[PDB]
C-alpha cells in the first residue's frame, strides 16, 4: 500500500505502537502518535521530530486523520476512536499494514490457551526446516519488525483485539486452538473466527466446537483432537502415538515435553506445518528437540536420566492437572507443590498422585494442604530450596523433577517467574 502525503495517526505509545512509527518512517511518512498515559514506556524511544501528545487522546489530531493506526487492547474501545469511526475515517491496527505488505506465506495462531507454545513450536519446526521463518505477533515482538524481503514464512500469534482490525490477512493455515473465558464471549469469538477469512487451510480443534468456522467445516479444514481427527492421539499397547490421517508419525516419548495439553499443542502445531508444506521430517525433529517456553513445562535440564521441568506458571489447580493428566515418568516422578493456594480445593489433583512412582515435596504458606493429598509419600519444607535439596539425593535414571505448584509464589517469591528461575537455577547446581 502507498502512505506517502497521507495524514497518519497513531494510537499507543507500547512496543506495536513504536513499530508503527518506524514502518511510516521507513516509507518517508512522519505520523503523530498519542497515548492516553502520560508517561507510555515507548515515550523516550521516538524520534524528537515525531509530534507526541500523552495523557490522553488528541481529538483534534485523530479527526484530522486520513489514517488511524490502533494499538490493540481495551484502548479500542475508546469514546474517540468510535467518533473517528462514526465520521467515516479508515481504522487499521498493526496487523492490517503487515498483511498489506507480506510477501511471504503466514500462518496465523489464536486462541485461549497454548498459543504461544504453539507459536513458538511452528517456529521451530520452520527453523528445523531450514526456513528463514519470521515468529510474532505477541506483545513482545511486533509483526512489523519481521517484514523482510528474505523472510520465507511468517508465523503469528494474534489477538481478538488484533483481528477486530485486520481486514487483509489471507492464511496459508490459521487456527482457533481453543475458546474459554474482557468482553463478552461473544466479541471475543467474532473476532477470532476473522482469522479462517480468506485462509487456505483452516486448523480446528475437534473437541471444541467454538473453533469451528461460522459455516462449519468445509473442505479446507483439518481437525486435531485427543480421541478423534485428522491429527489426533493413539493409546495401545501401554504407549501413545501423534496419529495423522490414520498413520502412527511419533511416539510421544520422542518429545521432551508431556502432558496431554501438551500432546495436543504438538498436534495443532505440526498440521498448521503440514498445511504450510513444511517437511514433515524436520517438523518431527523439532517436537523430539523443543525444550519449552519459560516456566511452561520448560526442560531447564537433562542429565544422568533425570528430566528438571520449570512448570511454575502452573499457579492454580487447573495448569497443575494439564500439567499431569497424560504425563509420562520412565521411573519415579519428585513433585513440588506450594505456595499461596488462595484457598484452593487441591482435591482434582489426587487422581493423578497415586501409584508406588510419585513422591510428593510441599512447601510455602499452604504446604501442610498439599501434603495432605497423601501423606504417606509427602514431604514438607519451608522452602523450594529446602524441597529441591531433600529430593536431589534420591533422584536415578528415568526420574522426572517436576515444579508444578498448582499455588501463586507470592507468598515467598515476587512473581512465578522469579520462583521458576530460582528452580533452574538450583538444578544446574544439584542434577549437574
Amino acid at each position: 500500500a502507498d502512505y506517502q502525503g497521507k495524514n497518519v495517526v497513531i494510537i499507543g505509545l507500547g512496543l506495536t505502537g513504536l513499530s508503527c512509527v518506524d514502518f511510516f518512517l521507513a516509507r518517508g511518512v512522519t505520523p503523530r502518535v498519542m497515548d492516553t498515559r502520560m508517561t507510555p514506556p515507548g515515550l523516550d524511544k521516538l524520534p524528537e521530530a515525531v509530534e507526541r501528545h500523552t495523557g490522553s487522546l488528541n481529538d483534534e489530531w485523530l479527526m484530522a486523520a486520513d489514517l488511524i493506526v490502533a494499538s490493540p487492547g481495551i484502548a479500542l474501545a475508546h469514546p474517540s476512536l468510535s467518533a473517528a469511526a462514526d465520521a467515516g475515517i479508515e481504522i487499521v491496527g498493526d496487523i492490517e499494514l503487515f498483511c498489506r505488505e507480506a510477501q511471504a506465506p503466514i500462518v496465523a495462531i489464536t486462541g485461549s490457551n497454548g498459543k504461544s507454545t504453539v507459536t513458538t513450536l511452528v517456529g521451530e519446526m520452520a527453523k528445523a526446516a531450514g526456513v528463514n521463518v519470521g515468529v510474532g505477533g505477541n506483545i513482545g515482538l511486533p509483526a512489523l519488525m519481521l517484514l523482510d524481503d528474505e523472510c520465507e514464512l511468517y508465523v503469528l500469534e494474534l489477538s481478538s483485539f488484533q483481528l477486530e482490525t485486520t481486514s487483509s490477512l489471507q492464511a496459508v493455515a490459521a487456527t482457533i486452538l481453543n475458546v474459554t473465558e474482557p468482553f463478552g464471549l461473544q466479541q471475543y469469538r467474532a473476532a477470532k473466527l476473522r482469522i479462517y477469512e480468506n485462509a487456505k487451510v483452516c486448523v480446528v480443534n475437534a473437541d471444541d466446537a467454538l473453533t469451528m468456522p461460522i459455516r462449519g467445516a468445509d473442505e479446507r479444514c483439518v481437525s486435531f483432537g485427543v480421541n478423534m481427527g485428522d491429527y489426533h492421539l493413539n493409546h495401545q499397547q501401554g504407549e501413545t502415538w501423534l496419529r495423522v490421517k490414520g498413520e502412527k508419525v511419533l511416539n510421544v516419548k520422542e518429545m521432551k515435553l508431556s502432558g496431554q495439553h501438551n500432546y495436543t499443542n504438538a498436534l495443532a502445531a505440526l498440521a498448521l506445518a503440514d498445511a504450510a508444506g513444511l517437511p514433515r521430517a524436520s517438523s518431527l525433529k523439532a517436537l523430539t528437540t523443543f525444550t519449552g517456553l519459560p516456566h511452561r513445562f520448560e526442560v531447564v535440564l537433562e542429565h544422568n536420566g533425570v528430566r528438571w521441568i520449570n512448570d511454575s506458571k502452573a499457579t492454580n489447580v487447573g495448569s497443575t492437572e494439564a500439567a499431569l493428566n497424560g504425563l509420562h515418568v520412565d521411573g519415579t516422578l519428585h513433585l513440588l507443590l506450594g505456595g499461596d493456594g488462595k484457598s484452593a480445593d487441591f482435591s482434582p489433583l489426587a487422581r493423578y498422585l497415586n501409584g508406588d512412582n510419585v513422591r510428593l515435596y510441599c512447601f510455602g504458606r499452604d504446604g501442610a494442604q498439599l501434603a495432605a493429598l497423601r501423606p504417606e509419600v509427602a514431604e514438607q519444607t519451608e522452602t523450594m530450596e529446602q524441597a529441591m535439596r531433600l529430593l536431589a539425593p534420591r533422584v536415578q535414571p528415568g526420574d522426572m523433577v517436576l515444579l508444578s505448584p498448582a499455588c501463586a509464589s507470592l507468598d515467598q517469591f515476587k512473581n512465578f517467574e522469579q520462583r521458576g528461575n530460582e528452580f533452574a537455577r538450583l538444578a544446574k547446581e544439584l542434577g549437574g
